[PDB]
């Protein structure tokens, strides 16, 4: 019988560095795997308040992607040992953040271990000054390749004057046993911030996520 239950607990703790500013965060989250959605509540146990904004930590939990029957869900079958994560998000001023994860299952819970790294932001940007204010909704496009599943996503971060300030994200999502990978497929995620206090150093996100067959083109028909 299943490992990942209807509902799930999460407990999260990151290690991260921005611009050469220190910093940890630990958080506990929960959801629905097979529906497609969580939520998560973040404390900034070290380093606060954060000098940068909080939008670049945001997207740093695949088990709870709502699947279709006929897509492999490869990383909800990598449990109880789990998966890692790689990421790389290039943005738009030059600014890059480097992220691993390892995700587990331990008793009857997910546990996160991330690490971060962002360096080269601008010190009048966007991240630095603090002038997102959220994330609009994206589709992450999911693919195997190399033995794993990647992802690539093409995050739009909102701007306090308006406009748009985006970012090139490609992960690579790899089961610790080998496991059956899906063929390319889209993910439509969207991630709001639903509460915060005065300074982000106490965040809490909803995430619902939901993978589907690609699109296609025309050229396709034609095959
Ligand atoms: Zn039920
Ligand atoms: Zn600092
Ligand atoms: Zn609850
Ligand atoms: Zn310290
Ligand atoms: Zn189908
Ligand atoms: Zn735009
Ligand atoms: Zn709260
Ligand atoms: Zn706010
Ligand atoms: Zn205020
Ligand atoms: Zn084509």
């Amino acid at each position: 019988m299943a490992i990942i239950k209807e509902f799930m607990r999460f407990k999260v703790h990151m290690e991260g560095s921005v611009n050469g500013h220190e910093f940890e965060i630990e958080g506990e989250g929960e959801g629905r795997p097979y529906e497609g959605f969580q939520t998560v509540k973040l404390k900034v146990t070290k380093g606060g308040p954060l000098p940068f904004a909080w939008d670049i930590l945001s997207p740093q939990s695949k088990a709870y992607v709502k699947h279709p029957a006929d897509i492999p869900d490869y990383l909800k079958l990598s449990f109880p040992e789990g998966f890692k994560w790689e990421r790389v998000m290039n943005f738009e001023d030059g600014g890059v953040v480097t992220v691993t994860q390892d995700s587990s299952l331990q008793d009857g819970e997910f546990i996160y271990k991330v690490k971060l790294r962002g360096t080269n932001f601008p010190s009048d940007g966007p991240v630095m000054q603090k002038k997102t204010m959220g994330m609009e909704a994206s589709s992450e496009r999911m693919y195997p390749e190399d033995g794993a599943l990647k992802g690539e996503d093409k995050l739009r971060l909102k701007l306090k004057d308006g406009g748009h300030y985006t970012s090139e994200v490609k992960t690579t999502y790899k089961a610790k046993k080998p496991v059956q990978l899906p063929g390319a497929y889209i993910v439509d995620i969207k991630l709001d911030i639903t509460s915060h206090n005065e300074d982000y150093t106490i965040v809490e996100q909803y995430e619902r996520a939901e993978g589907r067959h690609s699109t296609g083109g025309m050229d396709e028909l034609y095959k």
